[PDB]
């Protein structure tokens, strides 16, 4: 499971190793995270049953410390045609798609997280945050 | 009912960014249209304690917990209703159904079916195949 192989893999694929088994999603899951990187005191969790809400074949969060927001990555599958990433205040609002990605996009999904993590540090707001990633994000 | 059918995808995300008591009221009247089969809870996400991928989400979850079925509605992740099964574990999981306009008594026939072939013992991966074929997926 290569960057490549990632990219090229279509939402029926994707869903495909989800339904093969939970060793194989989970094998999936950390080849998505081992291409990312998750910014300084920030965790990166993957799904690996339903704990995320299962609705993606792989879902990757990344969340501050202070965890008063987080952001999803959510792959190609039933549900999305293409990779979304989320930003989720706690208690469900602000809330906004803040990139696509058609294909796979690993150094651009970290960019944005790099952006989300220096503009919380600076004491932006998570209006702001939206706003601004959303520019950063084609969106 | 008929203003639900009405909204678009981002009335929806425009409620819940209004707030919380809006969003509240919005998930409520949406709830409101549905039926829980029997021995079945109905339940709506008032925070992020469902994800919050959808302005208005409701799962439907059987007394013995094997799997359950989520209503995602539309917003910026899907410009339709989605109707997901997803069993323990996260697998499997599919859409069941699809919804341009929220369809109520489409959802809650759903529901019903999937009761029925649960306590009938039909196994998670033909309940998914028997609805797809019932919601039109």
């Amino acid at each position: 499971l290569t960057l490549n192989v990632l990219q090229t893999m279509n939402a029926q694929e994707y869903e495909d190793i989800r339904a093969a088994g939970s060793d194989e999603r989970r094998e999936l899951t950390h080849a998505v995270m081992r291409e990312l990187d998750a910014p300084d005191n920030w965790t990166m969790n993957g799904e690996y049953g339903s704990e995320f809400g299962g609705f993606f074949p792989v879902q990757v969060r990344f969340t501050p410390a202070h965890e008063r927001f987080h952001l999803a990555l959510c792959s190609p599958g039933d549900v999305s045609q293409v990779w979304v990433l989320v930003l989720v205040n706690a208690g469900g609002e602000p809330f906004a798609v803040v990139q696509v990605q058609r294909r796979f996009a690993s150094e651009a999904v970290s960019h944005s997280l790099a952006l989300a993590a220096s503009l919380d540090t600076q004491g932006y707001s998570v209006n702001d945050i939206i706003h601004i990633l959303m520019a950063e994000g084609g969106q």
